[PDB]
């Protein structure tokens, strides 16, 4: 029963929109999440300043300035 911790689940601190915030640069790849939407990022920030995670079964980019490493006191 191997689990394997892949990427980190981040909690969208503030709704994002590559249709307004983003300068419209290949947004077709960027991910559109909302406040609270959990996104699993993989790897460190790129040269630009974004993260590579997956959402609702979609791989794209996500602004680290709109996420927060999820950390809760797991008791059980």
């Amino acid at each position: 029963g191997s689990s394997g911790s892949s990427g980190r689940r981040m909690v969208a601190l503030y709704d994002y929109d590559p249709r307004e915030s983003s300068p419209n640069v290949d947004v077709e790849a960027e991910l559109t999440f909302c406040t609270g939407d959990i996104i699993t990022v993989f790897g460190e920030i790129d040269e630009d300043g974004f993260y590579y995670g997956e959402l609702n079964g979609q791989k794209g980019l996500v602004p680290s300035n709109f996420l927060e490493e999820v950390s809760g006191p797991s008791s059980g």
